[PDB]
Formats: C-alpha cells, sequence, structure tokens
C-alpha cells in the first residue's frame, strides 16, 4: 500500500477528476446541488470524485443508518484523491438531545471511514448551523475547498460552519482578488507558499519577516508581485510599522492576517532555560495575539477581515522537548476560540490550521494498560464527591500516541 | 517500560512528597485538604508534582509553568503524577486568560511525553465559580494524585462549580451505593464490578444470558447481583427497574453502560447487521437505559452515569465505521444529555480506554506547503465568512491527536 501522488490544484482544471454524487435526506442536499450543479459534473442513480452525504436529517441515532445505506454501494466507485464528505448539523445546536447525540457520532464515521480510504481519497465533516437559511450559501467556500485538489493533504477533519450567508467571490479561481493579506514569516517555507499562493488567488501579500531573511524575503515580495516588511513582528513597535506600511502601501487597510511566524528552542522541560522558553513564548504566541489586537485594534483589518494563525499538532497532541513550542500552539488555539467571539462582532473571522508533517507500546506510559485502570477512572466519575464533574470524556491510554 | 503502581489497600498515595505550587485560588485549598493524607512539602522524591495555573491571567503569565516545573522535574519519583490546575478557559474574564488557560493543554500534553518511570500528566480545569475551598476538586486530585490513575496520562478533567462533601471513607467511596454494570460477565465490565465493589458498591452485574455463569461468577467475586438480559430488547429498562424494586428499594446509584460489541468491516464491505447490531448495542442501548432509567426515577439526585467511548470514537479506526460511530455517539450521549441531567442532580461521563491487556497518516505521506498554504487561502476567502473559531489540521489525516 503505497502512497497516491496526490492531485492538487492547477488553474482551469476541474475541480474533482470524477464525478459528485450528493445523497442523504436534510437541509443541504437541495441547495448544495443547486450550487455545484455547474462547475461539478452531478450524477445519481465514471469513477466518484466525490461523495457527498446530507447527514443533517438524522435526528435520532436510529437514522446513523443512513450513513451505512449512502456508502456502502458507493465506496468502491470512488476515484483518485476522492472526496468524502458528511454535512451534518452543529450538533450543540441541535433541537434535541437525540439530535445532537446522532450529529456528534458522525464524527467517529468520517474518521474511522478516512483511514478506509484508497488512493489517496479523504473525508471530512462539515457541520452547518441550524439557523443557517435554506440556499446554505455559507457552506459554499466549505464545499469547493473540499471539493477540489485544494484540501489535499486536509483529511479526517471536522469543519464547523455558522449561519450567515455568504456572497461568493467574482470567480472562484481567484477569490481573494483585490484583498490585501499580510503573512509573517514569508521569507522562507510555509510562509511564501502561503504568499504565493494568497497572489495566485489575487490577493495583494505584505510579506513580513525578521531583518536576517534579507533577500529571501524580497525574494517572496518579487515573486508574489507584493511588497516586503523587514520586522521583529515580538517589537513593541510591530504593530505601528505594519499599520504605517498598510497606510503607506494598502490605504491603511488590511483584509487578511496570517500569523505564520513561530520558531522552535526544543529542549526538554527540566533540561529548559528562561531564553529558549520566553523567546518562544514570545514569538508564536504573544506576538501573534499582540498583531491581531492591534491590527484589529486601529482600523487596519475591519468589517470582512480574516486572521488565520499557524497552529501545529503539538499544540494539540503535544510533543516531547516542545513544552514552550506547543504551549504556543495551544496558545494559537486559544486565541482563534478566544477573539472569535470579538471579532465576528466586527465582522472578523479567525481560524486556525494545524500542520502536521510537511515536507501496543505507542504510549507515554511505554506499555498496555490493565482493565483496573480503566475501572478506577469509571470509579472515579462514580464518586459521590465527584458531583462537580459532569460531561468529561476522559481516556485511559496511557497518553496513546493516537487522537484526534 | 515501568511496572506501573496500582492501588492497593492502605498504602499511601504516592511513593514520594507531595509539592503544590502557583499562585491561583487553588493553591491553599488543596494543600489545606491534602495535608494529612499526603506528605506535603513546602533530598526524597516528588509523587507529586501540582500547579495552580489559575492565577495566570495572560499569555506572559505562562512563564510560571516554566518557573515551577523546570526546577523540581528532575527529582521527580518513580511514577509520579504532575497536575496543573487551570481555569476553564471558555468563563476566563478575559480574552487573555481564556488564551493562556487554554495553552495549558498543550504544555500537559507535551510534559507528558517526557516524564519518565512510569510518570503522568494531567490538567484539571475549575470552573471559576468554585467557591474559595475548591470542595468540588477534591476528588479528582485525589484519583490523580494516587495510583488509581496509573494509565491515566496526558488528559483533561472539567470540574464545575458545586461544592462536594467527601464520602466517610476515601478508599471506601462507593459505600452503600448500587452500581448496574453492564457487559459484566467477562474483561473491563468484570472489572468495573471488581473495583465498585471493593469501593463499596453493592454491583448489579448484566451481561447476555449466554453469558450466565461468567456473570453469575462475576457476581460471586464482588459480592453483588447477576442479572442477565439483553440491554437492547425493549423489556431491558423494565427489567432492570423490577430489579431495583425488588433488591434496591426501586433504586440504583450507578450506571455504567459498558456493554458493548465489534463488528469490524471496511464500510464498502459491510452489510446491515454489522451495522445495526453494533448501532443497537453500542448506542441505542445505553441511551434507551440511561433515559429509561432517569425517566422512571430509578436514577435520580446524586446519579451517576458513566458511559464506555472508545478511542476509535475519537480517532477513528480503520474497519470500524459502525463501532466510531457508537463510540462518538457515546461521547455524545455524555455531552448531549450532561444539561439535563445536571438539572437531576446525576453527572454523566465517559470513559475512553486505549489500549487494554512522514508516512503515519492516513495518505501514507507527508504534506506540502502548498497544502497548508490551500487550507489557510480557504478560511482567507471572503466566501468563507461563516467560519471562524475553527481549527483545522493539515495533515493526511495522521494517527496522532488528542
Amino acid at each position: 500500500p503505497q502512497p497516491e501522488t496526490l492531485r492538487r490544484y492547477r488553474a482551469g482544471e476541474p475541480p474533482l477528476t470524477g464525478s459528485l454524487l450528493i445523497g442523504g435526506a436534510g437541509r443541504v442536499v437541495e441547495p448544495l446541488r443547486a450550487a455545484l450543479e455547474k462547475d461539478y459534473d452531478l450524477v445519481g442513480n465514471d469513477s466518484f470524485g466525490g461523495l457527498v452525504f446530507d447527514a443533517t436529517g438524522i435526528t435520532e441515532p436510529a437514522g446513523l443508518k443512513g450513513l451505512h445505506e449512502f456508502f456502502t454501494p458507493v465506496l468502491r466507485n470512488l476515484g483518485r484523491c476522492g472526496r468524502v464528505v458528511v454535512v451534518g448539523g452543529t450538533p450543540e445546536a441541535a433541537a434535541s438531545t437525540n439530535e445532537r447525540i446522532a450529529q456528534r457520532a458522525l464524527e467517529g464515521f468520517t474518521r474511522s471511514l478516512g483511514k478506509e480510504l484508497r488512493r489517496g481519497a479523504t473525508t471530512a465533516l462539515v457541520y452547518l448551523s441550524p439557523d443557517a437559511k435554506p440556499a446554505a450559501t455559507g457552506l459554499e467556500s466549505t464545499m469547493r475547498f473540499l471539493l477540489s485538489a485544494k484540501s489535499a493533504y486536509v483529511d479526517g477533519q471536522v469543519f464547523s460552519v455558522g449561519a450567515d450567508d455568504s456572497t461568493p467571490p467574482a470567480d472562484w479561481e481567484k477569490p481573494l482578488d483585490g484583498k490585501v493579506a499580510i503573512v509573517t514569516g514569508a521569507a522562507r517555507g510555509i510562509g511564501a507558499t502561503i504568499a504565493e499562493v494568497f497572489a495566485r488567488d489575487g490577493a495583494h501579500v505584505v510579506a513580513i519577516d525578521v531583518e536576517s531573511a534579507a533577500e529571501n524575503l524580497a525574494e517572496t515580495a518579487s515573486k508574489v508581485g507584493g511588497t516586503a516588511l523587514w520586522l521583529d513582528v515580538t517589537a513593541d513597535d510591530a504593530v505601528d510599522k505594519i499599520s504605517e506600511h498598510l497606510r503607506d502601501h494598502h490605504g491603511g487597510k488590511a483584509d487578511i492576517l496570517v500569523n505564520n511566524a513561530g520558531i522552535t528552542r526544543d529542549k526538554l522541560l527540566a533540561n529548559m532555560d528562561d531564553a529558549r522558553w520566553d523567546a518562544v513564548l514570545a514569538v508564536n504566541l504573544l506576538a501573534p495575539l499582540r498583531l491581531t489586537e492591534g491590527l484589529v485594534g486601529n482600523g487596519s483589518i475591519g468589517e470582512g477581515g480574516r486572521v488565520i494563525g499557524l497552529s501545529s499538532i503539538a499544540g494539540i497532541a503535544g510533543n516531547r522537548g516542545q513544552t514552550n513550542y506547543a504551549t504556543t500552539k495551544a496558545g494559537m488555539i486559544g486565541i482563534t476560540q478566544a477573539l472569535a467571539p470579538g471579532l465576528a462582532a466586527k465582522g472578523i473571522t479567525i481560524n486556525a490550521v494545524a500542520p502536521g508533517f510537511i515536507e501496543r507500546r505507542l504510549n507515554s506510559l511505554l506499555q498496555g494498560g490493565q482493565p483496573v485502570d480503566v475501572a478506577e477512572a469509571i470509579a472515579y466519575f462514580a464518586s459521590p464527591a465527584s458531583n462537580a464533574v459532569t460531561g468529561n470524556v476522559i481516556r485511559v491510554c496511557g497518553q496513546a500516541m493516537i487522537g484526534a
């Protein structure tokens, strides 16, 4: 079982290499068909490039059967780098506990199916607010991202779409036309590729990196048709400096901020010095927070704004030698979750991307566990003293590597 | 691999001293609370390192984690326990405080991967509405600060605001309690019965009739009762309720939905039988038992529902689209029913067992920078205004996670 060469985005190419089957029952199927009919080859009863299942109509666990009924007969016809998407209803917003449970259970389904798919095929779960209007226009960008070569390395993940309508870009292939985007860490690596992708999608990019990036940063700004700003994002004056650059080049405004700049100072916590802790917190956590609040606070980024942070799987799973780094990346999730409410009021979205690997004894305790260990956790919940503990889900796994 | 210290009656909870530090609202209450039963310090190894992160109100403050742990970690004992206690981030007073407190999970999970000799880490969040004595935290801390938590490592616990009363004896906590344990004939269910019995509970041990012998056997080891039945049958609730009216004055305190089956199969090759049976036992049944027993008064104030989820339900597993669905569902039950059960004085929780006695992703390859950029480009879209607060891995579905 070798890796498939992942189909990636190329301009002008069809978004899927095969047909799109949209099934299921609920409030998404009709508009999603309506919305995708022209750009995608919709089929119903070649290979399937995408299978999309509306699970939003499943309102009790009993109805989970629909998943099986839809997928089993079609999975054998899924194409190279095919896309499986289940769309569900935000569980927390369900009309009933029955519906919440069924809609929550979907994620086990999609993550499991992800591990069954072949030839570079992926799964995604997308939840949509029950307050979305029937046209479900707020969902379209997610679906088109998923149902394209663009999402090539996004697999088994969960997306959450709110209630709001969306207007499409003039051109889905030039979706950031006209937009001004700041990308930190842009001289090289993922930063530089973000810049490029942004420029490719029509955005004007302000490429930020540290002064020592030198010509690398100028190469990036040159390549993407944008501007270079040399800057330490940790500096007190960083927001003023970027604010000035924006006044100079972009009428005092950016649309998009990507906090991509980050450093590692790996060291076990037992051997960690102040420098390696502080530097990593400064760049990875404090600077992005300060840039976001500075640039939103002084009106640089207003209504329609986008902030995207680089989190990390280390931030999610922890990593050895990376208590500093992982703290910052978990921090980045925290920024994302913490500011989302405030920024929404301002018409600004904040999201994070957590890259993984980008070019038994499987647990911290290095052993299988015993039944008593599971029992003990259950007895802890059972205790009359544990009345303040509810709604918890605790793995008894010796910190198994495996997870979401 | 360290031979893990497990609970034996009448040993000290930890093998060394307990250091409780930090600044915040939990340090003093916890010291005062744990001073008799533990060897509080504030040479010999630390059995326990507890750090109160609840004073950290902004990310600059996270330095505190480092200032506390770095100089003491080298002195952590065999099967030591590191616990960080924070404020529930959703409930912080400021975005700065939420961010910092949210950050702690990256810390604790990382450190967990650094500790040696069977030592573990935990994160406990405590509601900022908890009273100063933080009595509701105690059981969590004692569980963690003991050998009972041997295989629980890197996790996060979330403690609400309600006060607690300790059991009469922390080492017979379920004394006078009646526990219904399903799938109790064999395996994890049997051990749950054993541990409940050990802790003083009378266990009502349930399994299928084809398992009657092992069940009787289990009921006997635990001085409990064997009630065999199909939990998926319409009459399950009634039968259980009858047993309770007969033997325990119509009341149970604890329901553990442990019964489950696997019918593994790639979804492409799965028949209704493998799907439906898994659904029936693992999701429909526990939901029916729980609503059923709570609904008719069998489980009331002070009651506990504990469900068995599974790592498959969190991470997904190949060939278990069915089982994972039910196990994530079981998370669903836990989450969905918590608020309405809280109102009835009942808690519902789930345990998710792990293994109990570049290419590491579904896409079998590393990603490219463009893959990340595209995800970022998607959020950046003007048409992605309805998408906020999302965190999305770009990882080819890496095996690694929480």
